[PDB]
């Protein structure tokens, strides 16, 4: 599991359960490219994206559906979503936590890199 | 104006009006001393808690009453209040304390410039 | 002003400076179109990026270049960007947007006033 | 385990590892009484602090010595500390995680709150 993603909601105190968000690769021309999606789980937590063959060197973009989740919760938000992109595996393999905190008006991204 | 804080309410995307705090000043026992207070203003700020002369090297702690914030929202909150405690006055300098709310979050950020 | 865009540093705790930023709106064939451009003052700060009459409905994207002012600190940061992208103007608002930035990690708030 | 610690840093994007902490329960004269401390993991994590028993109703402080983290890294912070006041347990027991993302001169601490 080289690539997780965790989403807390900051109005409630709870993991942010069943968000949408999808994973986007930066290919040769220069377009995004699908490349994985899924939804968190009761924990917030979507693992599984990918696997280590597969998530090779290259710019990656995680964009995370905030506003079909607030939505949902009886909430009309600022963002369209919470965006993440970035460079990976270009100093060789590394595993990536990607940790999300939502509020309606506010979001901040933080990633934890391993090796 | 050596200390200023901002207040912003992260689930309206608005200034946090009225929002009431207090600043003490650590004392040589180890308790804190009463130093400033006010609330903030239409723009979410508190402006005039302090003058250059009277704001001296010091360990200070700003206490925000968050959760009496909430409450006049109808949202229970998590913390009781916010504290931001810092070692201010190397000489004077400015202080921005920015404090960003959320029913189970906050975020606080200082700017020290000249 | 209807949109203003304030970015501070939060490793050294100061406004970030000379940070470029675009913005786009999303055109009707889902392509981002350009609509505004400019860097942050010595505050931190980017007035002027439109004008009530030329800021209508849209979906607007802010790409915010932090991987260029973490380079310059010598500092390899996480991002390649920071992009706020959001639905504005119900008639027209009053938008603004805060960035805090560090290396690892950034937050992004929308203050929606009148 | 009704309460735990997770701590970030987001200069390195590292887990924030062995930092230290010390919790604190307001007293019937309202004093903060020493309540349990320890340490934060590999994984920035701090675990065992207290027990489902010994976890009363009760407004509690967690002061996280944040400065003594920067200190060592070489960086000279804002903050004494990283502070986290609560009132626990008043609807039941609950269980606790408090998560703070640490930069020199920005935090931010955030419950996650569970049954
Ligand atoms: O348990 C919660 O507090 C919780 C809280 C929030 C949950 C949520 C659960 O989703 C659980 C799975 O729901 C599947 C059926 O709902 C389908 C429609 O979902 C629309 C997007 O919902 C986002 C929030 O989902
Ligand atoms: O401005 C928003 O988008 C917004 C967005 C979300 C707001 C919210 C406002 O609360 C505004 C004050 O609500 C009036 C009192 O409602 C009492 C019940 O509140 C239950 C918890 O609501 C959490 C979300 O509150
Ligand atoms: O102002 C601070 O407290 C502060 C605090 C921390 C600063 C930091 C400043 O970096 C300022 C610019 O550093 C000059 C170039 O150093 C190159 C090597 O940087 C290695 C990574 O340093 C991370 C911490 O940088
Ligand atoms: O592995 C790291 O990146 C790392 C990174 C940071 C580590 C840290 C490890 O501490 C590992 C345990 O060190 C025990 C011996 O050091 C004793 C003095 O510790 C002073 C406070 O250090 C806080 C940062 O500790």
């Amino acid at each position: 599991c080289p690539l997780m993603v965790k989403v807390l909601d900051a109005v409630r105190g709870s993991p942010a359960i069943n968000v949408a968000m999808h994973v986007f690769r930066k290919a040769a021309d220069d377009t995004w490219e699908p490349f994985a999606s899924g939804k968190t789980s009761e924990s917030g937590e979507l693992h599984g994206l990918t696997t280590e063959e597969e998530f090779v060197e290259g710019i990656y973009k995680v964009e995370i559906d905030t506003k079909s989740y607030w939505k949902a919760l009886g909430i009309s938000p600022f963002h369209e979503h919470a965006e993440v992109v970035f460079t990976a595996n270009d100093s060789g393999p590394r595993r990536y936590t990607i940790a999300a905190l939502l509020s309606p008006y506010s979001y901040s991204t933080t990633a934890v890199v391993t090796n």
